[PDB]
């Protein structure tokens, strides 16, 4: 049978790591390999033995719905069957590791026990720069925390505030008192289960309007305050400095405010809002407009005064590019910000230490969701950690069926443009992404997906600023079970993955076995920074593609990418980025505007092209920019501000010092690299292949004496000049003069 022959490959496999490490070497990432066989053959045997269960999780998806009983049937085979790989996999590696055909470098093993979370890094002992890996519920068994990590965290909820005197539950008080400081881990504030006595004090209006699908009440309402400081005064100074608040407070997860309408189509989520919220958005709007009758001449309204200010929420999204709709859209933003800017404040009061976070999810920005009230910057702006569960797309299910990505191996903008748009915001800050969702999502899931995709993707996401990530998920119980409450979710995720969850954390070992270099590509500057308005956003549903154009073109040149706002004109030094591009931001508030002229006033050079910046939010005309002692330069095509901005680099001599040239069958570089330089002064290049097919590259140095030959650092090989890449591969090396 599969599992007797597994444990014979189990038996080989243990034999042969023992025979290594007596010779000197390391064998840690085969010990993980064998751990992970272990586990799936235990998860195996139930699933066996679950059938019903099983199919009934795949009706759940319906991509799987009309096979469920073939799935459940087969899952077993095919867990064992992907174990027998991996096993096989790893046997053929520690040969040679054996026989000295690669040498790899002994991968660090982090006691979480002994990890130290710092402002943008975290470090185990000799000051090494780690990075953390765990799982969103995953059992916390000696087994499991061996490799899949020891994610520590507390829970609190505003159902522990038992009565309107602010009494706690006394069994939260008690576990409370009596936790330890344990590993580090973050503080997971839920928002829904509203108490009765706030029920009962408070009326049906408490809870009539919501930030669903995650926040039960409403945070215009006085009440709202009331209940949420009960929970935080009665919790929080027992945690002040535990380690379990190390990686933060969890403010809200994944938080929106979603209150357009579409017709008679379903909105997901979608709520009005409380005389609470209108008696804000009218002092919103006295500040916006001054006098009623500019409002009254951008809305076609009639009021007499601001107290007279009606509006129906949801606001249908055919007003979308009306000054109304600009109006509520950015109030609703800036509401949402106030209110977490309030729940910080009473935060410190109890931990004055608190580092806020929250759960945002950064596809609302890369895709422009309409009418969410979510300001990604402002939120990040107010977050000592920058918090997250972005996700990338291996597939995308339509239908119910499975859909490549039409351009790429996968779909990586929401990661990319997601997080350097996050590190344009605080650079100097880790990412803890709380809730990974760079394996599977609500339309991206493949049982079969090929292990070389999860390596792919988190070695990405941690050259971008990935620091510490919570994967969703693990719903398997110790014995192999499933948690109650399965959803679609469940099937083909990572629990029924043997492969995809090993790939995961060996490339967590290679990540950690060469930290230094991923932090100097976290740390690197950034350059060029292309701009982003939130009153073009709001303006245009599809905004956010031209932008990506922009992105898209500039992100193979071996340079990390940024952004750029008014705010991080207004706040951040110049001096820290070389120039700002703009494409296809029609609107934008004078404000914006002006902090773009600031920015050429004082020196500064920006491409833009002919069409941006020369309407405001409401539509009416504005100037655009003038050149006077910096630069302005005009260019409508990709094409073209992607040769003016790298001149500029040229200029102030900031372009790689080394160059990549690719050829692939598609027209277009799908290879995306870094270069820092180590500590002996060569250069490093990290490369992933985005490309649907493989690419083949000539990698040279600028000043080369007598030529350019490249060393794995991942095997210690040298390789050979043209490198080939297929999708999805992965090249850590060192250029040498040779």
């Amino acid at each position: 049978t599969l599992e007797q022959k597994a444990r014979i490959k189990i038996d080989s496999l243990n034999g042969f790591i023992a025979e290594v490490e007596s010779l000197g070497k390391d064998a840690l990432k085969e010990k993980l390999a064998v751990r992970t066989a272990e586990v799936f053959l235990k998860f195996a045997n139930w699933d066996e033995n679950n059938i019903e269960e099983n199919k009934s999780h795949f009706e759940k998806y319906w991509l799987y719905k009309n096979v469920a009983t073939q799935m459940a049937q087969e899952l077993p085979d095919f867990e064992r069957n992907d174990i027998l790989k991996m096993l096989d996999e790893s046997i053929a590696y520690i040969k040679k590791i054996k026989k000295e055909e690669v040498f790899r470098a002994p991968i660090p093993k982090v006691d979480w026990s002994k990890v130290t979370v710092g402002q943008d890094e975290i470090t185990m002992d000799n000051n090494k720069p780690v990075f953390l890996a765990d799982y969103t519920w995953k059992p916390d068994t000696p087994e499991l925390t061996e490799f899949y990590g020891e994610l520590n965290g507390f829970y609190i909820s505003p159902y522990y505030v038992t009565n309107a005197s602010g009494k706690i539950n006394q069994n939260v008080i008690n576990n409370l008192n009596t936790k330890a400081s344990g590993t580090p881990g973050f503080v997971f504030i839920n928002n829904k289960n509203v108490p009765q006595w706030a029920i009962d004090s408070y009326g049906a209006d408490f809870t009539k309007f919501q930030g669903a699908p995650f926040l039960d009440y409403d945070i215009d309402h006085p009440g709202a305050k009331v209940m949420m400081s009960h929970l935080l005064k009665g919790t929080v100074t027992k945690m002040k400095g535990k380690h379990y608040t190390d990686l933060g407070y969890m403010l809200c997860n994944e938080p929106r405010w979603i209150t357009y309408k579409d017709g008679t189509k379903k909105v997901w989520y979608t709520s009005g809002v409380s005389t609470y919220t209108l008696d804000k958005f009218k002092g919103w709007l006295q500040n916006k407009h001054q006098n009623i009758a500019q409002l009254n001449a951008l809305w076609h309204s009639s009021f007499s005064n601001f107290e007279e200010v009606v509006i129906e929420i949801p606001i249908d999204i055919s007003l979308m590019g009306t000054p109304k709709w600009y109006d509520w859209v950015t109030f609703n933003e800036d509401r949402v910000t106030d209110w977490f800017t309030w729940m910080k404040s009473e935060l410190r009061k109890y931990d004055p230490t608190a580092k806020a976070q929250l759960k945002i999810m950064p596809s609302f920005f890369t895709e422009n969701d309409p009418a969410t009230g979510i300001d990604l910057e402002a939120l990040t702006e107010l977050s000592e950690i920058n918090g997250n569960d972005v996700a990338a797309n291996y597939n995308y299910m339509v239908k119910g069926e499975i859909v490549k990505d039409e351009k790429y191996a996968f779909g990586w903008k929401e990661l990319y443009m997601g997080y350097d748009f996050l590190k344009s915001v605080q650079p100097n800050q880790l990412i803890f992404n709380s809730e990974s969702h760079l394996l599977s999502t609500n339309n991206a899931r493949d049982l079969y997906m090929d292990p070389k995709y999860p390596r792919a993707v988190y070695w990405a996401a941690h050259t971008l600023g990935l620091n510490a990530s919570q994967t969703w998920y693990w719903p398997r119980k110790e014995d192999g079970s499933l948690k109650s409450g399965i959803t679609g979710a469940y099937a083909g995720s990572n629990n029924q993955q043997p492969r995809v969850t090993n790939a995961l954390h060996a490339t967590m070992m290679d990540l950690n076995t060469h930290s230094e270099l991923i932090m100097k590509m976290q740390r690197e500057r950034k350059p060029i920074r292309v701009f982003y308005s939130k009153a073009a956003a709001a303006n245009k549903g599809s905004y956010m593609e031209g932008v990506f154009e922009m992105y898209e073109g500039l992100n193979f040149e071996g340079i990390p990418l940024g952004f750029a706002t008014k705010n991080i004109i207004s706040k951040q030094d110049s001096s820290l980025w070389d120039v700002i591009v703009v494409h296809k931001t029609e609107q934008v508030t004078l404000g914006e505007l002006n902090t773009l002229q600031d920015y050429i006033d004082n020196g500064g050079t920006v491409i833009t092209d002919a069409i941006s910046l020369k309407k405001n939010e409401y539509g009416l005309p504005l100037e655009g920019l003038k050149q006077t002692k910096g630069k302005l330069i005009l260019a409508n095509t990709v094409a073209q501000a992607k040769i003016e901005a790298l001149q500029i680099l040229e200029t102030k001599n900031h372009l790689p010092k080394v160059t990549v040239t690719e050829t692939n069958a598609e027209g277009y570089k799908g290879c995306t690299w870094r270069c820092v330089k180590n500590e002996q002064g060569n250069y490093v290049l990290s490369i992933v292949n985005l490309g649907k097919t493989e690419a083949t590259l000539n990698v040279q140095l600028k000043q080369a004496k007598n030529g350019t030959v490249a060393k794995d650092l991942l095997n210690g090989l040298k390789l050979p000049s043209q490198l080939v890449l297929k999708p999805y591969d992965v090249y850590l090396i060192e250029l040498i003069d040779e």
